[PDB]
């Protein structure tokens, strides 16, 4: 029982990557979907869909990272839990095979409460590092997901590599708490479940810190009105942005109150998906373009679909 | 001319050591209001005030600051610039002596334009140095939230982050719409506001506490509104509903033209104390004051809230 949504090149098309970005996007899901039936967490599930789309050597996230100024490179990554509400997030990350994983065992063990002092949920360069190792993590000698479990607990991640030649210590959107990923269940608040994971240029989810605010407009009763709205009036045209020369970036998005919406949307000429049911078998792959004539950075795609878990 | 507010972190109560924070807290606000005057940028205003506090060896910014898990400073800093409503942020920054500088710069090479590339905003530990080098800025939490005579508006914010911490472990004080907000009036927000926050950072971080009050202080009563966020967004949030116990102090300010310029500012905290400092411009005179719990109300648990009003122009 569960769902999930990734993706993957949230940014320019291009009549080559295509095919790839389909490929690790259908074994992403699987590898989730592969844990939800199995019976694992929303976060491990998630997790495991990241790992697998950072070690596609297409993807600017984990194995093909851009490199910063010094050739040197540097991972971004966050997860978040919606049933705890919990985050894990490591910046300026290197030495890691899936920066993911280091986000999330720092999540989980931000679960266990001060078991003797109030944990970490970001940690950056060096220092992540070297705590990845100190809990026995792969050392190394923009992609995202959502997923909903059988339960109806929701969560999300986000793993990038930054800008190309960035400089070194520059830190984007999918460190970013709020940013990069939103995962938030049901409460006294919030009617729905929602999580959210971005793609494209960090600076423009940062300022309008994107994730966190697609999830409050996604609890109202238009899922697609919603996420739209922000699209235009949060994103594209905020005044957060407004000297901006266009403003680029995708988002995927789920929502369960068991009923599942599911969608996307982004102002690049193209972003590369992929989601598939639990109790459905076969992934499904595709490629969001923007409208003919509409320019990037300038307007918004947006699709998706409702999918019963029974 | 212009207003200022400041603070030298929220937490313990240390008699003696508290006439310390009153005294380092007023030549902030004194070099700020100076600057002002000085016909000098909002953002110069804060940054001002920011070094003069880093510098005081008994805050946890800058000089003084807490030793990580190694015995080594570590520091987070921010500042935010609510005209152009830019950002400059430096997390686990060793070897400066005042972070909140390295903060400022990065703000302004960013409002200059784009070197095609869009500007860096938040740069962390190793590069955060040597780009603090490469721009001349010496080598070797405590806020401030200003409204220059133009009605804009600037908050920024510095901290040596968690005692015994972790390497590499970033706080509130490195984090976007989380250790300061300031963001001039607009089509939306009729006021001007500006936030800074400091306590338990991880706490502040979960909450988003900055940017939330400068949402809150949008509705009509000011003091309702702050003390509403600081119970049901703060101490009783959802995200927080694991922690027992909610610690974190915030000064604001909020200004609007009526020719006046009518600015409300505040200072709230959850933490056993506090210690402020607010000057107005022809004010000539600073004042300082340790804010406290009610007496016999459990800190991590309670709200202590005040503030004054201010006239400019
Ligand atoms: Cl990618
Ligand atoms: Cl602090």
């Amino acid at each position: 029982g569960g769902f999930v949504l990734v993706h993957a090149g949230a940014g320019y098309h291009s009549e080559s990557k295509a095919k790839e970005y389909k490929h690790v996007c259908k074994r992403a899901c699987q590898k989730a979907i592969e844990k939800l039936q199995a019976g694992a967490l929303a976060t491990d599930a998630v997790t495991a869909a990241l790992v697998e789309l950072e070690d596609s050597p297409f993807t600017n996230a984990g194995m093909g990272s851009n490199l910063n100024l010094l050739g040197e490179i540097e991972c971004d990554a966050s997860i978040m839990d919606g049933k705890s509400l919990n985050f894990g997030a490591v910046g300026a990350l290197s030495g890691i095979k899936n920066p993911v994983s280091v986000a999330n065992r720092l999540l989980c063990e931000g679960q266990k409460g001060k078991l003797g002092r109030i944990p970490p949920c970001f940690l950056v360069g060096e220092g992540a590092y070297r705590w990845a190792v100190d809990h026995g993590i792969p050392s190394c000698p923009s992609v995202g997901a959502v997923v909903v479990d059988h339960e109806g607990n929701v969560a999300a991640a986000v793993s990038s590599g930054g800008l190309a030649l960035k400089h070194p210590g520059r830190v984007g959107q999918a460190a970013l708490y709020g940013c990069g990923c939103w995962a938030e269940n049901t409460g006294a608040h919030n009617p729905y479940s929602t999580a959210v994971s971005t793609s494209g240029c960090g600076e423009h989810l940062v300022r309008t810190i994107l994730a966190r605010e697609c999830s409050h407009a996604l609890q109202a009763e238009d899922a697609h009105q919603a996420l739209l709205e922000t699209m235009q009036n949060k994103f594209i045209s905020s005044p957060f942005l407004a000297s901006e020369d266009g403003v680029l970036g995708g988002v995927i998005v789920l929502r369960s109150c068991l009923l599942v919406e599911f969608l996307w949307s982004h102002t690049t000429e193209s972003m590369c998906v992929g989601y598939m049911s639990a109790q459905d078998g076969k992934a499904k792959t595709h490629i969001s373009r923007l409208p003919p004539g509409a320019v990037a950075g300038q307007s918004v795609a947006i699709e998706g679909g409702v999918c019963r878990l029974e």
